């Protein structure tokens, strides 16, 4: 549903799914090593190491998954 | 009863608020507060730090990072 | 009139009681100083008497001398 | 016309027609100094020591006058 | 379709040409890779092997190893 | 016959491809390009670099500096 993010939603619900670990850049230059909770169009909610973090997708830049995602 | 794709972002932001979690504030420049969410918009977040008030638009701020856990649903 | 409520109200408290502020910037650079006026994109500042038109994506966070109500 | 836009119109419209000198401080910390020709939405055409300069606004911090604008 | 048919056409050819391409980031980092996918936000990219999904917002510019005709 | 509030920025870069002047393009993290305009979409401008190709995100473009200047009106 909602065109033009088909890729980004089904692949970080993917992440999610799948509960594929992953490094997430930040434009900042700040990484975290984590799990995809949740996310809507604005957000992504991540587990690192047991603690939540909520980043918001325009602080984002690449998510670096440990394996790939079927497509 | 919710704006569609916010969802997630407007339960959390409301949960820290309603339970006045302290939380650590990155911004996008590097810098970074502690303190709990007084209230918020679309575009902006009131923040408590040590009694003083901190208005923090949304495009400056990267993570929140609670002191306790939110739940879900 | 949109789902900004809170900075609009903010904003215009910071204006009305002419509360004192330090604006600190996206650039980690800073301005100390006085609201005049804003729309949705830009605040009009008042620094030591002289007029600064910030734009809020420039913008990081407000913060005042004393708490607005 | 065009709400919530009355401010930055009106502001950048002043500076171009009384060709007040600003300072034009960029998000990415460069600056020029320089007149408004010209503006829309997203850019504003600037005139600095005889050649022309086409900014994005989304890149500009502040406009720095040399004097005031009558509100 | 909306007004963004020179991004759209670019990056089609770039993934269908299988051009190896820089892609530069507003970080001042870098990734050097191929176009697996794309929508409006965001772009799938194949780094030796492995997926990389950069947000668009993220990227500065494409430098293609060859000209897209 | 134009898109509202973008009349000055489509012009000035549909001048800049049809004459093909020559421009610095300083981006918003410090880098430069010296070349011209193939192209343009509301988001997206593609680049003539010494014979090679650049596609510029507008969000990451600070300014166009023109080696000549464009006739307005």
């Amino acid at each position: 549903k909602q065109g033009g993010q088909g890729l980004q939603d089904y692949y970080l619900n993917q992440l999610r799914k799948e509960k594929i670990l992953a490094t997430v850049f930040l434009t900042n230059g700040f990484q975290l090593r984590g799990r995809v909770v949740s996310f809507d169009n604005w957000t992504v909610l991540l587990d690192v190491e047991g603690k939540q973090q909520l980043v918001f997708k325009h602080a984002i830049s690449t998510f670096s998954p440990q394996k790939n995602v079927a497509l």
